[PDB]
């Protein structure tokens, strides 16, 4: 019904992102991360925090946030290029099954969705993202999700980025 | 004994398992040859799982930029490198790597036109200590065009709240 | 000789006079580059429109080469061959051709700083005015960097100033 | 016509080359040469054995070798690196015309020939060297003989370096 209300699945262990790499957006509401692959990134050894990094990486042109876990299963991203921060969650995660991993996430404004982000590395096979895109298309704001993927520049040789 | 005095015979040493690699994430690179790669993080990413010929990917980034290639294994311990962007390949070789030692990561890597040095790409996440970097890049430096080798992490961007991304 | 800028700037000799003085070593440098590096004159090619002649920085089987002409101030403004990026060079002094051999001096500034320096020689590096002026210019900012360029170089295999 | 049979010019005196520099090579045998500058350098002050160097150089690679006269107007050369010795000839030389200079080298492995060097400074127009190049490629390995100056790389502002 409204963003706030959303499911907030545990955010799962880093490794598990990890072995996932890379994955691409299948669903996004903004146009910011169409035709975008993710890759996580653990802290650098030396980093004090140790925050791990989410890549947003859309050809030539890269979003980069670190992440930390918050309350009620958040992820508090701070974007190392504003240092804008943002709460996200995740809708679920079904990540290193036997036919691949999808996830889809969410940040709210209020009621609304503000932004979100559904990946995967099997090509939108995953009965469970079907079924979370249309729950998040009838948020207040989410009409504006869309399918990220139609349309992305013409590869030369390698598979996930161009 | 005596230092090798052309690219085409610079060391070559095994490339280490993907894993290695990824256990090293993120690397910034302490010396390089053009000034493409200042100021620059390096991430190692596993092939895609439906990618067919399951190359890995090599993420050079530089803020807000990005430069990628893809790899795979070739003749005579090399990387066979396919740039992304523009479907240019490289072959590469590590003149040495030391990966995931109780003071952290480094390697160096390079590629020749011919008997000169084409690009140099040392990485590390130990803000530069190990000694074998040290003695590499020095190496690397005396062989055709390897004067234009130098250290590339001075008067770098400034950050907002990440420690390896700016 | 507080500052880069204010170091002296003497005549370029003609290029005959380097010519004759072919081949030179480097004994004092700044940054680790020109260590162990034998320095050839060239005159232009028969053909070069501009007439520019030609620094031969050779160490082992690497040579660096940069085209030079006459600029402002008794200056060598030097155009990197490979790259096309210029630098202003001045000789701090030079003592080309005596009856012991030439020595010279020359450096490039960034600012008041000293980004590089080269002393060359043929003679072992015996000439007194290399000694002064090396004390000089080791005081001027950045110019701790300077320092013997001779030590450990590569064996040679049956040439005297080439390796 | 065999190797060992080629013309052999007396070795013009050191300051007619170092007057000629710096030339580049029109033909050549081996790959080695191609898009090389040549420069002759006098001995250093300090070198007891006073031989002169010959520089060959290609972009940022040189190539160097100590020289001195031999019996039968051959030049023996001493690989600054190797040390390995190799015994050369000329052909013809015509240095310092009023259309410049003109040379071709030879070294020989018995009949065949090893390595072939024609160098000029006048972008190839000497006679001379039109038919000392057409002798040399019928001689045995001769066939191997090249244009060395297409396809070079470009330049960044100098004439005869790159
Ligand atoms: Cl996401
Ligand atoms: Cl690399
Ligand atoms: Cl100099
Ligand atoms: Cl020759």
């Amino acid at each position: 019904m409204t963003c706030d209300k959303l499911p907030k699945v545990p955010v799962p262990p880093l490794e598990e992102f990890i072995k996932s790499n890379p994955l691409q957006f299948a669903y996004v509401l903004t146009d910011t991360f169409d035709c975008t692959t993710r890759v996580y990134v653990q802290p650098a050894r030396l980093s004090p925090n140790q925050a791990a990094t989410a890549l947003d990486i859309r050809g030539s042109r890269i979003i980069t946030n670190d992440f930390v876990g918050g309350p009620n299963n958040s992820a508090i991203l701070n974007n190392c290029t504003t240092g804008e921060k943002a709460t996200w969650y995740f809708q679920y995660t079904n990540l290193n099954t036997p036919n691949g991993s999808s996830y889809c996430a969410y940040t709210c404004n209020g009621e609304e969705i503000a932004e979100y982000k559904c990946a995967n590395n099997n090509n939108g096979t995953d009965p469970l993202q079907k079924q979370a895109v249309e729950v998040a298309k009838k948020v207040p704001n989410g009409d504006k999700i869309h399918y990220a993927l139609d349309n992305c520049p013409e590869h030369h040789g390698c598979f996930a980025f161009y």
